């Protein structure tokens, strides 16, 4: 009669709460999915391991369009539970689910967990000054998708710093370097000739975050847009005017470079 | 010889990562702080039969002020745990903690843990469409506060969601209820009388996030300044314009007036 929406956090197996893995070691049934977002640190053996249940993976399909035929019948009669990447409810089209399982008679509750959106406060921007969050989108035949350029011009315009999250084929396991985000942005400012993304732009790359070993680096496109920030995944932020306390954190921390703490502030 | 800042979650000591609570088990010190927010589900006493430690608690002036002389000399030779609410860099000034362990020769790690700037989720409004983000703080004196009034106007604007964090006063055991937060707003709304915020403005309260049965309550002002959501932490959320999902979530979960499933788009 329950259903448990349960967080895996950032990177690995272990970054799942105390809470959430006790919860999905009761349950009758374990659900998962990995196209939202993929567990770079970990395999789904290791998850299984350390569950000690065995894990059936559904596909965005699986979800969207059958969580009532799939999920929610077994969550009837037994205590389930639904894995996902990060902080459950946080992919857009997930909250509705739990409109599902009301409507099927199901209860269900959130067992949260580390989600991006709070964990880049490690690259030291102060989380409230964060403004509209937006995802690369790689271009593709005669369509050419720019509004996340358009969001970080609005951001930037009231002192906000911009999330971008980089596309990702999940299937095929192909992500979107902050290297190619970079470029995209450089072609799409020759495009709209903005004026909000240059070689002289100030952003912040982080790389698996989680991991206890992160990789954190800030600088200007023209020295980042080619050096090497490991394994995905990546996440790219367009800071908007800096306190001067981020900008010592940025050249302390993630090897920024003096120069910002003249001109960005 | 390390420092890591380490994470406690949102509610009760179950809410640390697996990954946080292996790694504090196996630290030599281990301190904490408690006045950044409130885990209303659990007590110290949880917390160190946990992790098998002497928790030393510190106040926010052992933090601010004496951090170095208090917790970095012990990490020269041991290794230290820090704890704290939530995720330990959201919201707070401890990524400035960082600096300041790099200055005295000590390598710091962060562990992430469900933060409330990612628990927005469990309200059905999308992340993405959070804008700038405020602090509703209590009048001092003759100093009486009014940015977060500024910021609602801004968000709404661009059709962004407002997160507010509400106040607190640990020391005082003083925690500014989403009501308090709501009169607050209308005292400023008096003064500056911009429309932003009124008896009919839709409003959204989310209190003790992480615990199995939150609060989650959506509907006017007018309806919801007086109602009860229970004891502290709460954080409050002036939606904008609504996407149709949003609307049905709120009325099917968080219990809206039907009538805001119509949207003036
Ligand atoms: N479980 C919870 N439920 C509702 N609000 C919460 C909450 N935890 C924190 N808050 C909100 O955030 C304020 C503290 S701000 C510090 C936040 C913390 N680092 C984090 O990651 O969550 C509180 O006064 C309250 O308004």
């Amino acid at each position: 009669m329950v259903l448990y929406f349960i967080g895996l956090g950032l990177y690995d197996e272990r970054d799942i709460t105390v809470k959430g893995l006790e919860i999905a070691k009761k349950c009758d049934y374990v659900f998962a999915e990995f196209y939202t977002s993929l567990m770079a640190g970990t395999t789904l053996g290791r998850i299984q391991k350390l569950i000690g249940k065995e894990i059936r993976v559904l596909s965005r399909e699986d979800v969207e369009l059958n969580f009532e035929n799939i999920v929610l019948p077994l969550a009837k009669e037994n205590d389930v539970a639904f894995l996902t990447p990060g902080d459950p409810l946080v992919a857009t089209t997930h909250a509705e689910l739990r409109i599902r399982a009301k409507r099927a008679g199901v209860e269900s509750y959130v067992i949260h967990a580390p989600s991006i959106y709070s964990a880049v406060g490690i690259t030291g921007l102060h989380i409230y000054k964060f403004g509209k969050s937006m995802t690369v989108a790689y271009p593709e035949g005669n369509w050419f998708p720019t509004s996340y350029y358009d969001v970080i011009k609005e951001n930037a315009e009231r002192g906000l710093h911009t999330l971008l999250f980089l596309d990702i084929k999940a299937e095929k396991r192909m992500y979107m370097t902050a290297n190619e985000a970079m470029e995209l942005l450089l072609k799409v400012e020759d495009m709209k000739k903005g004026g909000v993304f240059t070689d002289d732009t100030l952003v912040v790359v982080l790389a698996r975050a989680g991991s206890l070993n992160p990789t954190i680096r800030a600088g200007y496109v023209k020295d980042l847009i080619r050096e090497d920030f490991g394994d995905p995944p990546h996440i790219l932020i367009v800071p908007g005017k800096l306190h001067i306390v981020e900008a010592e954190y940025l050249v302390e921390i993630a090897g920024a470079p003096r120069e910002i703490l003249r001109v960005n502030v």
